[PDB]
């Protein structure tokens, strides 16, 4: 692996979404063919998947930046304000 190609984030969120996913999963099981799986799970997501889920977002939130600072760099300076050349860079770079 070398420093090239676009980077991801969704996939790069297993550690921060390790306990979360497990939460959804474990629930998914307990909510097998249950009336309104979604709802069920959703509620199960509140059981004790509130903080876990958050940790996930964080990842998606950080990665978002990490990527920018990573892939991009010139298209996005230190302090910006929704730069076009940035959103365009991250758009392509940050697939």
């Amino acid at each position: 692996i070398s420093e090239f190609a676009p980077v991801d984030c969704k996939g790069q969120c297993t550690t921060p979404c390790e306990p979360l996913t497990a939460c959804k999963e474990k629930c998914a099981e307990s909510c097998e063919t249950s009336a309104d799986k979604k709802t069920c799970r959703r509620n199960c997501k509140k059981a004790d998947c509130e903080p876990q889920d958050k940790v996930c977002d964080a990842c998606r939130m950080k990665c978002h930046k990490a990527c920018r600072a990573a892939n991009c760099a010139s298209e996005c300076p230190k302090h910006e304000h929704k730069s076009d050349t940035c959103r365009a860079c991250m758009k392509t770079n940050c697939k």
